[PDB]
């Protein structure tokens, strides 16, 4: 089956809000088809299998993602199933080209130690740079807060993209793993 795009987040100046454009009825059955007429926008996709939820970010007009998600499957679109243009295993990372009407996030290149998580829900979580691709959580958060967020953005203060979340430390997390957008560009 196919990828589905069931909602996006889109961020407005220093803010993000989330919309819901599916329900599980219709994921399935666009899974099935690959098929998908709902117009896209939005930096961020809420993206879906069968049974699996989690994030897309739009980077370099590539609309990337977790394996560990995603697996090797095409995203639905209009013209059917989309085959993945980049897949890194090793990495955990996928690409599609970017839907028509997705924002691509612009690479950062502050250096900022200062980072935000965006997540599912449009909740931006604050995070301390530790490295290229590892954050420590400013408040500890039961790992619940965090499942389905996995392929969605760390961003710097002025907005720009650092890295995709893939994985968090924990034992409640404390830090977060992130696929730098420097190696995005590499698998490029
Ligand atoms: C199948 O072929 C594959 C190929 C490569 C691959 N690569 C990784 C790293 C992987 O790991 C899995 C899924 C990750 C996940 O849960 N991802 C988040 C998420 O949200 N997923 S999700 O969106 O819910 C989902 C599953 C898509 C629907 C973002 C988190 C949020 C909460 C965590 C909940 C407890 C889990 C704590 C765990 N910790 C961790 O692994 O830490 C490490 C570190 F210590 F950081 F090094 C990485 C290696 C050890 C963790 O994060 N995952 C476990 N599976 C694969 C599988
Ligand atoms: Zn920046």
């Amino acid at each position: 089956g196919s990828v589905v795009i069931v909602g996006r987040i889109n961020l407005s100046g220093d803010t993000a809000y989330a919309q819901q454009t599916r329900g599980e009825e219709g994921c399935q059955e666009t899974s099935q088809t690959g098929r998908d007429k709902n117009q896209v926008e939005g930096e961020v996709q809420i993206v879906s299998t069968a049974t699996q939820t989690f994030l897309a970010t739009s980077i370099n007009g590539v609309l990337w993602t977790v394996y560990h998600g995603a697996g090797t499957r095409t995203i639905a679109s209009p013209k059917g199933p989309v085959t993945q243009m980049y897949t890194n295993v090793d990495k955990d990372l996928v690409g599609w080209q970017a839907p028509q009407g997705s924002r691509s996030l612009t690479p950062c290149t502050c250096g900022s130690s200062d980072l935000y998580l965006v997540t599912r829900h449009a909740d931006v979580i604050p995070v301390r740079r530790r490295g290229d691709s590892r954050g420590s959580l400013l408040s500890p958060r039961p790992i619940s807060y965090l499942k389905g967020s996995s392929g969605g953005p760390l961003l710097c203060p002025a907005g720009h993209a650092v890295g995709i979340f893939r994985a968090a430390v924990s034992t409640v997390a404390k830090a977060v793993a992130f696929i730098p957008v420097e190696s995005l560009e590499t698998t490029m």
